[PDB]
């Protein structure tokens, strides 16, 4: 229905959200090698595969909700 | 119905975005401080801020919809 | 109705997303000028430049949906 264009039309937003946000991440990796071994940022580099993994799963779940 | 559990879904990706957007703007403060005091990041912040508790809200209304 | 209603909240939410995605843009190009010109970075401005077209025309479709 429409109600579904448009719920696949969000997911397409939050699949291009994510793209961009992954180039924030990679663009902020690259400032943080500037200054050495990224040793201290292990947590945070932790997190954000964590909440990436998360964000995956969510994005395969809504397209995979009925078929 | 499906299309309830679907927009659940969708808002989850979204809180998700969330703490991954959270997670870059704080690894951008770590390096600015790296030289030195943030005040010039304070229009800066305080955009951050202000989005972010916009976001919050909506997350907020978008649960507590019906109930 | 009411799945419309939180349909529309989550467009607000993905809006909201954008701009503080936009802003976490903003400051690492700031970042990224502090070392020099940013030519190196013509590919990853590209990028961006793209997933955020993507973006726009997403929210553009979502809102002119009906009409």
């Amino acid at each position: 229905s429409g109600i579904v264009q448009q719920q696949n039309d969000l997911l397409r937003a939050i699949e291009a959200q994510q793209h961009l946000l992954q180039l924030t991440v990679w663009g902020i990796k690259q400032l943080q090698a500037r200054s050495g071994g990224r040793g201290g940022w292990m947590e945070w580099d932790r997190e954000i595969n964590n909440y990436t993994s998360l964000i995956h799963s969510l994005i395969e779940e809504s397209q995979n909700q009925q078929e």
